[PDB]
């Protein structure tokens, strides 16, 4: 079974750097912007996001990881509205949240009880979430947000 | 097999919202609430001629770290609920939330405020935690489960 | 089999609180000379005039060296005692575990700082590790007994 | 099976108390053979004639002293000529940022973005902040090995 994971967020939260860094994590099975990521006997197919009639991204999936550029102030208004509009689709109504609160090693980045609390996120009341600070450089917190989406499956 | 927990502090401490965190955190099971733990089922009791404290296996007290002014209000309370004969065998953990806060109390203040390692008769942790984001849950948690008989 | 375990350093050091905490620890079994037991495992720890005998360190397996971080006029004392201890013969088989204990006062010396005055890096003939703690909290306190149970 | 690793870095970097420390560390069992578990290494803190990286070197780890600031662009590009070495195409890159006790000195994230290491292609690689005069983080680093063999 492949588990669908898309990862969602504005430009230059750190998508990228973060699904490159899930392949060089200690939790994650070695392997030489789709990746199928391993960890123990699990297998997630991870999707970093005209003319077809469907929208793919939602469909069938089990775990959004969303994105955040934690030293941005102004766009987290913008990430809260998508947030929300995605949390509107039917689609994800079985849908696990991770939220990835990204380049934390900035100074006067905002804290990730700061983005908790902008994002609302304890007033969610229909899936399982979670908050994790992180560091796409260095992959610190990413393990802690995959084992989280391991104990959700 | 029922292990009853309850849930106190005082109003605007978190009780709440570290409820609501339990059914989120990475090592449970996806005002009274089931948490399982692997095999283990906690009763939670929010709190806030009967009594509540009645075959209570766990108390878990909320501390909001930042308030300096009620701090002793709850010091009492600890000391006054400790001293009910159907709490002489519980556990205690203690949470010292609110722990995101700018200049608020540190984990080791409220212990020695709270004169914690002065507890003769008593089991007992005190966990920094922030429920806004479940950091310091598990912690508790994981101590209450090795305070299973 | 009890594994023998002493708890030395200065007073105010924060011994007694360390050992009463071991108790509490998520480690530990529920239950200044206690029993401490982790998973299978039983050690015997003592919390240190007419005795003929020195007995602190016949048949100890591990040295517990508490030091108070905040304490700069007395590390050099620490640092005496801990050399005059690793001179005895009795202790040549002996691991070493140094708590940094008072890491929660503002302006303590670090846990680097420590082991570098201590010439911790130095030492050439026992197993040892350094340990910041806070014995109001337990806080470090599984992680240095994780280490003894690495050493049995 | 003796796995085969190399230590490497700068003079002053912190070779040879590391390669102390992993003798100290609680993962490792009680030029030197580390076992961890089931597994032994063979580690050669490097620092001649007909000598070069001896075959199948499984692991290298480079030690960055933190505090140097002047020399990090002298390790990056050593670092870089090590990785274009065909001999060590299947090598794990284990890049520890020592001394981080030391206070000023450069973060973890700022080395892994001068050293552009999410740049790297063909190998797999982490980089780990430790203290050498502690051996603070130097578990978690052995463990990354562990779990690359
Ligand atoms: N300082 C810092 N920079 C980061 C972090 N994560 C990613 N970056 C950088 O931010 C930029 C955008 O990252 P990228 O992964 O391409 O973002 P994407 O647009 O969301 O896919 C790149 O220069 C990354 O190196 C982080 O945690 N800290
Ligand atoms: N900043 C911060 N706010 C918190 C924390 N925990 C709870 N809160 C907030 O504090 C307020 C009271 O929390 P609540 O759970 O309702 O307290 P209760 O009265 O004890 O049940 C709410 O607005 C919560 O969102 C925390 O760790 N940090
Ligand atoms: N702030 C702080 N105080 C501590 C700590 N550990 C112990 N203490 C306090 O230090 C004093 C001496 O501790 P004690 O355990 O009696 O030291 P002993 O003389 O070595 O046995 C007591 O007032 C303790 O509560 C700590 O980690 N931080
Ligand atoms: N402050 C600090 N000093 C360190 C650290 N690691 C090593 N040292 C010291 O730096 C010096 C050089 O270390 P060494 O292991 O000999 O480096 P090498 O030349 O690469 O083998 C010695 O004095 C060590 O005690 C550390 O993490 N922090």
């Amino acid at each position: 079974q492949e588990h669908k994971v898309i990862i969602v967020g504005l430009d230059n939260a750190g998508k990228t750097t973060i699904l490159y860094q899930f392949s060089m994590n200690e939790v994650v099975h070695t392997s030489p912007n789709v990746e199928e990521i391993v960890i123990n006997n699990t297998r997630f197919l991870m999707w970093d996001i005209l003319r077809s009639s469907w929208n793919t991204y939602y469909t069938n999936t089990e775990f959004v990881i969303v994105v955040v550029d934690s030293t941005d102030r102004e766009r987290i208004s913008v990430t809260r509205e998508e947030l929300y509009k995605m949390l509107a689709h039917e689609d994800l109504r079985k849908a696990g949240l991770l939220i990835f609160a990204n380049k934390q090693d900035v100074k006067e980045c905002m804290t990730v009880a700061e983005i908790s609390q902008f994002l609302k996120l304890t007033s969610i009341k229909d899936h399982q979430w979670h908050i994790q600070a992180c560091c796409a450089l260095t992959g610190e917190g990413l393990c802690q947000g995959l084992e989280w989406m391991m104990s959700r499956l």
